[PDB]
């Protein structure tokens, strides 16, 4: 190419190579306000248009990085905004964007993106729609300076999707309200996924990270053959490597060359993709990592012929340990969609300590003969964890199951805080809540995926600020044995209760005035405190109290008085509840 950034306006388009350039500049100049970043924007797609109608002009030749850092550095205020970023101009290239790539900050110092009425939302968006949702994305990428640019423009379409949809109804709020939570959620997964891989891929090994592509694309691709599943592990691992690098043009670069291969090689991959396919650059990658699993052969038969029956099994493993285990990790993972990537990778592991373990004896038929049965177990645990849970979730509904998850986690562990233990009690049961409406099928991947994230968050919590050493030690074990060592918690007989608190256990008028969660908030908290001082409280002596509040609260928002009914009768709700417990 004589022009990359021709071939990129070409192939991108012109609004979406606006929106990169402006989420690039963004996740780099962090504190240029919105003109600046747009002014940037204009110019740098004059200049592509520029280069379009001729590719030999004045500076249309040179490469990306090198046009992008003369960009960076063309700014005025850089110096005396940055200090440090601005060293980065005086040297050469790659030296220059790698400079340039080190000082991205990470988290920066700015306040929270605060969500205005729905009113003013959708006025804003019918007045000026462009300088809305270009300003929010702005916003978005100087706050999320590592995000992928692909998918914060994928979201970005998606947030003007639905602000198109629920501006032009009735009642907007009930409209926009749920799309806004769930698309902030889905945004905060996607981001936590990318860190958590990221930083797999850097602590655990390559090898690992290898299996774990295994599993995954054995069950995503399960009719194709073993040598070409090896060469997308191998691939997806190098993809990974790079884009944990923070390199934002080669992470896309190889993702680009990664999907133009599985393209390409549709007939020996599967079957389900070829739609994916049909769409352009900016989206085909995308389409393909969130494809579904391909149908199986109906005439596989079962892994005994291959692994423990047959001979020269321990041959097949001294020739080549990791590529045998590696072969015995996807023929497990292609008959089972329904298990999760951690389940297989602790059969892997299993059945590679067994053929360590009873490869340099005599005999070693008589070892491994009994060896699935050791599968049946490790295989039940999670099945029964399931279909236990969304048991008590058809017992009870999500509110009420958060707060039997709040009394369990909070007789376990009561050195954690209140509003962490809250925020992942509820994150709990709202994954419950999704992954139960799910058959048998389909409930272990979404728990995995799901509580990955979760647990993610819990201990990106606890690592700022430790308290408990239990929960430190679940997190710093490999990735397979986070939710084993979550799941062996029990309950905290060496945890004191803490001394009584009037102030914490008192209600005021305000609580009938707020909104239909902020209440739950507060009930969750209340529960937590009360969890916490009277630990050793039985089951119906916690429902008895529960049902007290129910009953207390309901009979003052919904009477005569206003004040003088919460600090009256809940002198005597305190009194009668430290009476038991
Ligand atoms: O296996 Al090989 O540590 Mo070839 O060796 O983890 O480090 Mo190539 O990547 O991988 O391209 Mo590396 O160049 O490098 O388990 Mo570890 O069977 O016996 O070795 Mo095995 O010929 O065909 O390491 Mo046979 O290619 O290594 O596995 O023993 O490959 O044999 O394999
Ligand atoms: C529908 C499909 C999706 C379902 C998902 C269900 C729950 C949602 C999952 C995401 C949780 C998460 O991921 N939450 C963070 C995000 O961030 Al944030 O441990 Mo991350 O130490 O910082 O105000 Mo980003 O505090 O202490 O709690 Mo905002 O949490 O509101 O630390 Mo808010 O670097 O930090 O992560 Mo606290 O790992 O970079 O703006 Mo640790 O920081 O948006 O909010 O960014 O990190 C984590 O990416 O906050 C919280
Ligand atoms: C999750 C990343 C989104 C990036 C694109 C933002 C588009 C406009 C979003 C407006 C709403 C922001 C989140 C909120 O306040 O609920
Ligand atoms: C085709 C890739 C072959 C090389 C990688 C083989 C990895 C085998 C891992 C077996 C399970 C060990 C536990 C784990 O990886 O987390
Ligand atoms: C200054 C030039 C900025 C160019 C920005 C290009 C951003 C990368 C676009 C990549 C589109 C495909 C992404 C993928 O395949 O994963
Ligand atoms: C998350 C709230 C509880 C309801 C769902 C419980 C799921 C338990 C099994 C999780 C699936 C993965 C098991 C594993 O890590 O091997
Ligand atoms: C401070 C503790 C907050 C909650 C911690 C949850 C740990 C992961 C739980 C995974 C599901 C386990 C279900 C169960 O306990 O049977
Ligand atoms: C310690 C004396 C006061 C204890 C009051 C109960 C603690 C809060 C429990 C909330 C249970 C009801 C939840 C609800 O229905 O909204």
């Amino acid at each position: 190419h004589k022009s990359e950034v021709a071939h990129r306006f070409k192939d991108l388009g012109e609004e979406n190579f606006k929106a990169l350039v402006l989420i690039a500049f963004a996740q780099y100049l962090q504190q240029c306000p919105f003109e600046d970043h747009v002014k940037l924007v204009n110019e740098v797609t004059e200049f592509a248009k520029t280069c379009v109608a001729d590719e030999s002009a004045e500076n249309c030749d040179k490469s990306l990085h090198t046009l992008f850092g003369d960009k960076l550095c063309t700014v005025a205020t850089l110096r005396e905004t940055y200090g440090e970023m601005a060293d980065c101009c005086a040297k050469q290239e790659p030296e220059r964007n790698e400079c340039f790539l080190q000082h991205k900050d990470d988290n920066p110092n700015l306040p929270r993106l605060v969500r205005p009425e729905v009113d003013v939302m959708c006025t804003a968006f019918h007045d000026n729609e462009e300088t809305f949702l270009k300003k929010y994305l702005y916003e978005i990428a100087r706050r999320h300076p590592y995000f992928y640019a692909p998918e914060l423009l994928f979201f970005a379409k998606r947030y003007k999707a639905a602000f198109t949809e629920c501006c032009q109804a009735a009642d907007k709020a009930a409209c926009l309200l749920p799309k806004l939570d769930e698309l902030r959620d889905e945004g905060k997964a996607s981001s936590a996924k990318q860190r958590l891989k990221c930083a797999s891929l850097q602590k655990f090994g390559e090898r690992a990270f290898k299996a774990w592509a295994v599993a995954r694309l054995s069950q995503r691709f399960p009719k194709a053959e073993f040598a070409e599943v090896s060469k997308l592990v191998t691939d997806l691992t190098k993809v990974h490597t790079e884009c944990c690098h923070g390199d934002l043009l080669e992470c896309a670069d190889d993702r680009a060359d990664l999907a133009k291969y599985i393209c390409e090689n549709q007939d020996s991959i599967s079957s389900k993709l070829k739609e994916c396919c049909e769409k352009p650059l900016l989206e085909k990658s995308h389409c393909i990592a969130e494809v579904e699993n391909d149908e199986m052969p109906a005439d596989l038969p079962s892994l005994a012929a291959d692994f423990v029956e047959s001979k020269d099994v321990c041959k097949n493993y001294a020739e080549a340990k990791d590529v045998f285990l590696g072969m015995f990790l996807y023929e497990y993972a292609r008959r089972h969609p329904d298990y999760s990537v951690v389940l297989l990778l602790r059969l892997a592991k299993t059945y590679e300590t067994t053929l360590e373990k009873c490869c340099a004896a005599a005999d070693p038929h008589e070892c491994y003969a009994k060896v699935f049965d050791e599968f049946k177990p490790l295989v039940e645990e999670p099945q029964n964890l399931i279909k236990q849970n969304c048991e008590l979730f058809e017992q009870l509904g999500e509110y009420k199951f958060q707060n039997a998850l709040l009394v369990r986690y909070t007789k376990k562990v009561p050195q954690v805080s209140t509003p962490t233990l809250v925020e992942v009690s509820r994150n709990l049961g709202k994954v419950g809540s999704k992954c139960c409406k799910h058959p048998e099928a389909k409930r272990m991947p979404c728990a995995e995926d799901y509580l990955s994230v979760v647990l993610n968050q819990l201990c990106v919590l606890h690592e700022k600020t430790p308290v408990s050493d239990r929960v430190t030690k679940c997190c710093t074990e490999s990735l397979v044995n986070r939710r084993p060592c979550f799941s062996a918690l029990e309950v905290d007989e060496t945890y004191v209760p803490k001394e009584f608190n009037a102030e914490t256990f008192t209600f005021h008028a305000d609580i009938c005035t707020l909104s239909e969660k902020e209440r739950q908030i507060k009930k969750q908290t209340a529960l937590v405190e009360l969890v916490k001082h009277k630990p050793k409280a039985t089951k119906e002596q916690l429902k008895a109290v529960m049902d007290d509040f129910a009953a207390f609260v309901e009979k003052c928002c919904k009477a005569d008085d206003k004040e003088t009914c919460f600090a009256e009768e809940g002198k005597k709700l305190v009194a009668a509840s430290q009476a038991a417990l």
